């Protein structure tokens, strides 16, 4: 069997007090510690998840009644272990998938999805040849009205912005304030794309002291936000998603504890205390959260990432509760492996 | 600060019962969870360590009185996160460093090191364009003064061999027995390297059940050896090294516990019980062990790998003791970070 810390739970069928003896799955055609990007329809009618297969290609899991796997980028397009971030924008409902080339340059893959047309093409960002820090993660937002911004880590480890729109094409944007941890995970969100207010953007990252910090863009520029987590695990995964709950924006920020359990912090008329959504240890690797508002004004959440041993999990927050059954989405060949909980010497 | 499990020790200066409050180093120009290959001179006079930088280049740490860092392969040559394995062989003390291309093909970098000559070139193995499983690790041994063998995982997840020598060039070798874990770490060693033909070769790997197993080559074929660890962490790093102690081969096999502490099992007139060499948690990532025999017939060991938070450590087994101070070898810019032990 494989050994696992007996005080940790490896899956939803682990014993209440920790792992004793169980069976878990190794999906070995999923890149170990793959990056993930995700987008659920505003109605919740379909899901999109992107990940990296073991052979380096970028693949897509699409849910519409059931999950269907396809390949969007052939091997050689993306860095082995590339970060991934995605958005949907524009007149033709264009999916934009951002990744890194093997030469650590920003890349963009586009897919218009309006009226069932499958037009897929490289975005203009590729031509800008933006070199980033080799360990840079990626975030991205649209501000509506053909404006985009990609967020990344520059070679001096500052968070950097690249903007698109206003008839300009892609241009270097601001250098964001703060002191980001080299290789920090990042996640940027549009705080209120639903209302008719001025745009408000927020980003979340880890600083050189290990704390979690927040970028806020309002009324003309970036400044350090009020969200502060004094201590977090080294290079913890970070993912944020926003949807309106009861007609007010609800920010969800997710990262991992020292047990590699997912911690949630919610902002809805103020920040709530961080709380663990479940006590199951995931693989310490990229997670991706997405959300939508139901007709009754409550916000569903989906979180994707890597669960033991190496499977793509889906965590479901639906009607105010995290559901106890955690699905896995098969992306290739799998083997089951016996797992035993083992204590310290 | 960054949070760390308080029941684990992150460094040699951690509290005896675990991490409380301490400062540790982040070397962010070392690829996070870099692969490592290593070689100490048979006399112990100098050391060679290879690793991958954050920018994807393959770099070299050379110790001769002090550590000196250089670049041996430019960015773009190696897969990001490539495995690494090395040997020294031949009349001209040639280093052969094996790695994967960005297209998951076996690659070889060569460096003659006899009489202070700096002759460096791509090896002929590159021309064979051997496609491997994308998560394959690498091992390699030389026997008989002019034979090489490279070990890797094929796309069907069997352990495979590619051979060089006998005036043949690089040829497909044996397919090894057993059911290797996909992406298993591997480490192959020559049991008695003084041109003993036929050779005796041993390899160590993790099976599809999570157990650790042993590959054995003797006249007549590869076979599954007697070394068995029934349970090990998923995709645990594995490294082996052999040197003669008191005129008999001493096999050292290293892997990680669930706490990411290094476990040692020695074969010297039979296998000894596995034992933890120290209780400091390393980063769960590739480790590389190398060894040499001293004048008094005892075997020194050096282990290289990633320590908290991201530094290249050197563990030293010298004159029968693992030394308490664990060095780190700086490979680029670093930042200090406060670390606090946390329970839940």
């Amino acid at each position: 069997p494989v050994e696992f810390p007996k005080s940790l739970r490896a899956s939803s069928h682990s014993s209440e007090g920790g792992t004793t003896k169980e069976e878990d799955i190794y999906g070995y055609e999923l890149l170990y510690r793959s990056a993930f990007a995700s987008y659920i329809a505003p109605t919740g009618a379909w899901n999109l998840v992107w990940f990296q297969a073991a052979d380096g290609s970028i693949k897509q899991a699409r849910w519409y009644g059931e999950w269907v796997i396809s390949t969007v980028l052939a091997p050689g397009k993306a860095l082995q272990g590339t970060p991934l971030t995605a958005l949907l924008w524009g007149p033709q409902d264009t999916v934009a998938l951002y990744y890194l080339s093997p030469q650590f340059e920003l890349q963009e893959w586009c897919w218009d999805t309006k009226n069932g047309a499958d037009n897929k093409y490289d975005g203009a960002l590729n031509a800008a040849k933006v070199k980033v820090a080799p360990y840079s993660k990626l975030g991205a937002v649209s501000f509506g009205g053909a404006n985009l911004a990609v967020y990344y880590q520059g070679t001096n480890n500052k968070l950097e912005e690249y903007t698109f729109g206003g008839g300009q094409g892609w241009k270097k944007g601001a250098t964001l304030p703060g002191d980001p941890l080299p290789g920090t995970y990042i996640s940027f969100v549009n705080r209120n794309k639903w209302d008719a207010n001025p745009p408000s953007i927020a980003g979340y990252f880890q600083t050189v002291t290990g704390s979690l910090a927040e970028q806020v863009w309002e009324t003309g520029g970036w400044r350090i936000g009020q969200f502060v987590i004094p201590a977090a695990p080294f290079l913890t995964p970070i993912s944020a998603t926003v949807s309106p709950e009861k007609d007010f924006p609800k920010i969800h920020v997710y990262w991992l504890s020292v047990e590699s359990t997912i911690i949630e912090s919610v902002n809805w008329h103020g920040w709530k205390a961080p709380k663990q959504i479940d006590n199951i240890s995931v693989v310490k690797a990229d997670i991706s959260a997405t959300s939508f508002t139901r007709d009754d004004g409550t916000v569903d959440v989906r979180i994707y990432g890597t669960a033991q041993l190496n499977v793509l999990f889906e965590r479901i927050f639906r009607y105010g509760v995290w559901e106890e059954k955690i699905h896995s989405i098969s992306v290739g060949k799998e083997i089951p492996i016996e797992v035993v909980g083992v204590a310290a010497a």
